[PDB]
């Protein structure tokens, strides 16, 4: 598996907004209690999984807990950039899976979500 995506970073300028801080308090946390979020909360872990070629497929991983640790970490400049760590996630589990497996109808479902609340 490769190293889980940073979570802060030294050279990074860090920043809060309103946005950012309604992406956090609002979206991440509807999404992040839904029931369907558990596969999102964590990097995929290729080797307990036994999933060997997922990041033979996926090299731009990104997770829902790594997404939550960026906001609370100021890590983003602007909403923009959280936005598209979502879409990123959910992209990836389009691309990895097969439509009809559980885990991409769950994610369709919170990416509804998702869109519902940043409309
Ligand atoms: C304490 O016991 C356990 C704790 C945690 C788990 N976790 C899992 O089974 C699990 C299942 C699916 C996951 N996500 C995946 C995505 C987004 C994909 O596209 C493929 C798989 C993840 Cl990251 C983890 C099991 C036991």
């Amino acid at each position: 598996n490769p190293p889980p995506p940073e979570t802060s970073n030294p050279n990074k300028p860090k920043r809060q907004t309103n946005q950012l801080q309604y992406l956090l308090r609002v979206v991440l946390k509807t999404l992040w209690k839904h029931q369907f979020a558990w596969p999102f909360q964590q990097p995929v872990d290729a080797v307990k999984l036994n999933l060997p070629d997922y990041y033979k497929i996926i090299k731009t991983p990104m997770d829902m807990g790594t997404i939550k640790k960026r906001l609370e970490n100021n890590y983003y400049w602007n909403a923009q950039e959280c936005i598209q760590d979502f879409n990123t996630m959910f992209t990836n589990c389009y691309i990895y899976n097969k439509p009809g497996d559980d885990i991409v109808l769950m994610a369709e479902a919170l990416e509804k979500l998702f869109l519902q609340k940043i409309n």
